[PDB]
RNA sequence: AGAUGGUAAGGGCCCACGGUGGAUGCCUCGGCACCCGAGCCGAUGAAGGACGUGGCUACCUGCGAUAAGCCAGGGGGAGCCGG
């Protein structure tokens, strides 16, 4: 179900869109890194986290 | 004075029961032949690779830093996140 609802809003990224494409992708990215530096902590991570984190963006990369 | 009897360190044949070995039978996801179909790919970067890619991943497979995956259309109708 996590696609339909994303996507839709994405091109609703349209406000600025390309630039914010882009704005939000770069957020989107420092959030997989801060996760999966939880990730390796171990401490701090419980897992599809990281999977639905980068599929968003290859979608936002879209 | 005399006579021919038991011994088995070990060995031989026979029976029995094991070990080892992987023949025989049955099996088959593979192979072989024929026939039919189909028959080009590439600078819009092929064929084929290297290195990567999974929360934990050695390999195989899939994929390409959007990395066992992204979008859309079609199919399908309870299961799914490969081996
Ligand atoms: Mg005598
Ligand atoms: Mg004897
Ligand atoms: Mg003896
Ligand atoms: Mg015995
Ligand atoms: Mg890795
Ligand atoms: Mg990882
Ligand atoms: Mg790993
Ligand atoms: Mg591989
Ligand atoms: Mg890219």
């Amino acid at each position: 179900m996590k696609l339909s609802e994303v996507r839709k809003q994405l091109e609703e990224a349209r406000k600025l869109s390309p630039v914010e494409l882009e704005k939000l992708v770069r957020e989107k990215k420092r959030e997989l890194m801060e996760l999966r530096f939880q990730a390796s902590i171990g401490q701090l991570s419980q897992n599809h986290k990281i999977r639905d984190l980068k599929r968003q963006i290859a979608r936002l990369l879209t």
